[PDB]
């Protein structure tokens, strides 16, 4: 089943480098992938745990059989799956820099709005990409966005990504919600869609401008559903620029049919980074 998606790769052409953290399912590791004609190419390895449940095993490879589907340079990309042997593994690209909130709170004030706009141009390539085939993520937040050495950023983490259900455009929950990341109509009625992925994605926004400030400090998460429910958004990142901002608010629209689309999103920031505005040098 995760054979229609996924190459089965030949236990022989991984060797792991270093155990480099621990997922829910088990190890992650950095490693080498051999493919012939070509250099080892480093990789990411999420190990299957020894003794395992069954339900864990068709779980883990659940998420590989949803990479599998997409094709997208900002979105993260499966090498293929280790199944016919023990451990059971799912090989993706290796991305340098780890995610994306601990990177920017390491560079706290080093880059440019040029250089920001870009990372959040990547994001919302991606989702627009995600959006056109079908699925919603459901938990897209700066520490599930992972960054490259050319400081590209991709869309990661699919445990919580289903398939949008053809409707006048949802998926309806069974409960492992983010609640500060999440779009209000979607905690209240439990109705997620890719205009609840825009809400997330201004929160994105927010985080990568704040160089990973967490959304709403210290609040506690009744604080935040009543807050953003009574109006409330959160304030302008300190060297923000005002049409940024903006794009934030109108990601934070309550009616969900008010956010904008994520080819709208893209096309603005297109805009921002062809803007001479926005460069602080020109020469
Ligand atoms: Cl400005």
């Amino acid at each position: 089943a995760v054979h229609e998606f996924a190459k089965e790769i030949e236990a022989s052409c991984i060797t792991i480098e270093r155990v480099i953290g621990a997922g829910e399912f088990g190890e992650v590791c950095s490693g080498r992938l051999k493919l012939p004609g070509k250099r080892e190419l480093p990789v990411a390895i999420k190990t299957l745990k020894v003794g395992y449940t069954e339900k864990q095993r068709r779980d883990f490879l659940g998420e590989a059989s949803i990479m599998g589907q997409f094709d997208h340079p900002n979105i993260i990309h499966l090498e293929g799956v280790v199944t016919k042997s023990k451990p059971v593994m799912i090989v993706t690209e290796y991305m340098e820099n780890g995610s994306l909130d601990t990177f920017l709170k390491k560079n706290d004030g080093q880059f440019t709005v040029i250089q920001l706009v870009g990372m959040l141009r990547g994001i919302s390539a991606g989702m627009k990409y995600l959006s056109d085939m079908g699925y919603v993520h459901r938990d897209l937040a700066a520490r599930n966005i992972l960054i490259n050495s050319n400081l590209v950023c991709k869309v990661s983490d699919f445990g919580l990504s289903r398939v949008l259900e053809d409707d006048p455009a949802a998926y309806t929950t069974r409960g492992k919600i983010p609640i500060r990341w999440t779009a209000p109509e979607a905690i209240a009625f439990r109705k997620f869609t890719s205009a609840s992925d825009v809400w997330s994605y201004g929160i994105v926004m927010w985080e990568v401008v704040s160089y990973g400030e967490r959304p709403y400090w210290e609040m506690t998460n009744q604080d935040v559903i009543k807050a953003v429910e009574e109006g409330y958004r959160l304030p302008s990142p300190m060297d923000c620029p005002a049409a940024l901002y903006q794009l934030m608010l109108d990601c934070w629209q309550k009616e969900r049919n008010s956010r904008p689309k994520f080819d709208e999103i893209v096309n603005m920031l297109d805009k921002l980074i062809r803007n001479p505005a926005h460069h602080h040098h020109h020469h």
